[PDB]
């Protein structure tokens, strides 16, 4: 009763899906993908939430693979929604008859490797048993929810989401409506709440930078602008650090006058795009902190343009290295103009406890609310890996082989743990994420068929090669601020989890030549077991 597969996929988000199409089809093994969700899509899929829209521009947030379907899909805007996205994916699947190959409301919640037969055993939350050659964890790095326990919680009479599992059809239009955190999520989630919403009160606690999306209607003309020149559009972002479309910048802040610095900064601001403005305006924002406060404070002013009343223009200015993930907005600090938000500064004031009836402050006030929706964000990268029961060879847990900081080579594998890949694992690319996503998934399944062609029973890193990754990915994250940044990008967002890196910082373009050289050097720093 225990079903013997070659491959087994963890994930039908974007790396799930071209996994099982990878493995399946091109590599003609007998494969397996698994996820909770009902059906495909990942965050797609999960985050339901109002506003919920990519921060990558249309025609780059999508798979490159396919030169038809580079043709043949369509977008209203420069930025593509949740739902648009959902059905991207969804048609992607059914484009190459993925769906069979996949259990959806199945959680896997064990593989353990088994020593004697060089296989995989993996036990789904269903009480199924699958044996397979190979696991690709297509986990995802923004997947597993943080849910904060405040004090009184379960207390609360009210309704409680995450936007992470926002349920599908739900509408707040009406309610009294609380929200905790104002990351990426929040944001969105605020914007879009505040004209449906009866009041709408955000639970503040570092006030962040963002400056506008700009995302305006694609008519005919322009998607065929795009779709003639896409061949080199993709080389260019394949050939860039961050691939979002824009050229980088290698310009410095302060080498500029002190008024083409600003004007620099206007038009990127009336542009529109997060990334842009930090990486496509200068070279060194994230590199020099002179640099980075000029960044910082020319947001500040905006901000302090934009919101009226004084105390809610304190409360929402942000404050301290502009280094957390680069945001953007389709109207956010506008919204706290409005007579019906309230924003609640939890650093001055921080929460007492929940009530049945809402959120107490330390003040003494009671809020009110009848929803409390966390856009509290991620356990991110290792979170989902550590959730699980999985252990390598000679029974090691992921969480005694991970006991300090989350560890791979070349952020697809790690030691201990043979013929076991992940994607988007520790320390790989930090770009837009759907070609890092191609090159690492791709790069798996030459792997696999390498492994297989020849007479392969496992293939791991050596702890001497993942360990020069971890110092590869340390130095290099030196050289940046993202790492004074305080935020998840470095672990740092949930007590009781270590602080480390958790990224490969170099960039698209020269993560794809370490990943191309390593395969051309007959996989130099693993270890291959033969028949
Ligand atoms: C709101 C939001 C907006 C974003 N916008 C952008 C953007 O604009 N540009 C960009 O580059 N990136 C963006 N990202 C990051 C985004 O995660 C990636 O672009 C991409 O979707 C990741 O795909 P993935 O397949 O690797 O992971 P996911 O899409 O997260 O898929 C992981 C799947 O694995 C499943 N799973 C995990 N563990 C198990 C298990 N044990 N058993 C069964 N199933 C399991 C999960 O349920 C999930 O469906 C955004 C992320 C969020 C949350
Ligand atoms: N990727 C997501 O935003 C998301 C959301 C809900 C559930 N899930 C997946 O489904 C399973 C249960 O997750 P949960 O957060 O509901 O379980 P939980 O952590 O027990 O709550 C896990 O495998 C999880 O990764 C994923
Ligand atoms: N492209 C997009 O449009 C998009 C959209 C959504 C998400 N994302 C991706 O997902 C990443 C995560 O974004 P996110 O906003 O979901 O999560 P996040 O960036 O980690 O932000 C979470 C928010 O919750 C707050 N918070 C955490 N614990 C809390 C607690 N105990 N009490 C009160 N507040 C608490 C945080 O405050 P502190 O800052 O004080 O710690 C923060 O403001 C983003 O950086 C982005 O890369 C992208």
């Amino acid at each position: 009763t225990t079903h013997t597969v070659d491959a087994v996929v963890i994930g039908a988000g974007f790396g799930g899906i071209y996994a099982v199409h990878k493995l399946h089809h091109e590599l003609g093994l007998t494969t397996v993908g698994f996820d909770k969700a009902d059906g495909p899509g990942g965050t797609w899929y999960w985050n339901r939430y109002p506003g919920a829209l990519s921060d990558t521009e249309s025609h780059l947030y999508r798979f490159s693979f396919d030169r038809d379907l580079l043709q043949e899909s369509t977008w209203k805007t420069t930025y593509i929604t949740q739902p648009e996205i959902l059905e991207y994916l969804e048609d992607v699947v059914d484009r190459f008859d993925l769906r069979r190959h996949f259990k959806f409301g199945t959680e896997v919640t064990s593989a353990l490797y088994l020593d004697d037969e060089n296989l995989w055993e993996v036990t789904t939350d269903h009480g199924e048993v699958y044996r397979a050659k190979y696991v690709v964890n297509a986990v995802g790095l923004l997947s597993a929810i943080n849910f904060p326990n405040l004090p009184g919680l379960d207390t609360f009479e009210g309704e409680t989401i995450h936007t992470a599992a926002w349920p599908e059809g739900k509408s707040l239009a009406g309610r009294r409506v609380g929200v905790i955190g104002t990351g990426s999520t929040g944001q969105q989630v605020i914007t879009s709440l505040a004209p449906e919403v009866e009041h709408l009160t955000v639970f503040v606690r570092t006030p962040q930078y963002s400056v506008p999306v700009g995302n305006r209607p694609v008519n005919p003309e322009q998607i065929a602008e795009i779709k003639a020149d896409y061949d080199r559009i993709w080389e260019r972002a394949k050939n860039s650090a961050v691939a979002f479309g824009f050229e980088e910048s290698t310009l410095p802040a302060m080498s500029v006058s002190e008024e083409e610095r600003n004007r620099i900064f206007q038009e990127a601001w009336d542009h529109g795009g997060g990334f842009r403005f930090m990486f496509g305006t200068f070279g060194d924002i994230a590199t020099d902190e002179a640099a980075n406060e000029a960044a910082a404070s020319f947001i500040r002013a905006k901000v302090a343009e934009i919101i009226e009343d004084p105390e809610t223009a304190r409360k929402l200015m942000p404050k301290g290295l502009f280094a957390k993930r680069p945001l953007c907005d389709s109207g956010y600090y506008e919204v706290y103009n409005r007579p019906n938000v309230e924003a609640v500064a939890i650093k001055e004031n921080p929460i007492r406890e929940v009530t049945a009836k809402g959120v107490v402050t330390e003040d003494g006030v009671l809020h009110e609310l009848d929803v409390l929706v966390f856009a509290t964000g991620f356990d991110a990268v290792d979170g989902n890996y550590r959730r699980i029961e999985i252990r390598g060879r000679d029974g090691l847990h992921i969480n005694d082989h991970w006991d300090g900081q989350p560890t791979s080579y070349l952020g697809v594998s790690t030691a201990n743990f043979p013929n076991w890949f992940m994607v988007l694992g520790p320390n790989g690319p930090f770009t837009n994420l759907p070609p890092s996503i191609e090159t690492q998934v791709e790069w798996i399944s030459d792997t696999i068929g390498y492994a297989e062609r020849n007479g392969v029973r496992a293939i791991e890193p050596t702890p001497e090669a993942e360990a020069e990754w971890t110092e590869t990915c340390t130095e290099i994250a030196n050289a940046t601020l993202f790492t004074k940044g305080d935020s998840w990008i470095f672990g740092a967002n949930i007590p009781g989890k270590k602080p480390s890196v958790l990224f490969y910082l170099g960039g698209l373009r020269n993560y794809r030549a370490v990943m191309a050289e390593v395969a051309a050097d007959g996989y130099r720093g693993f270890e291959v077991k033969s028949a």
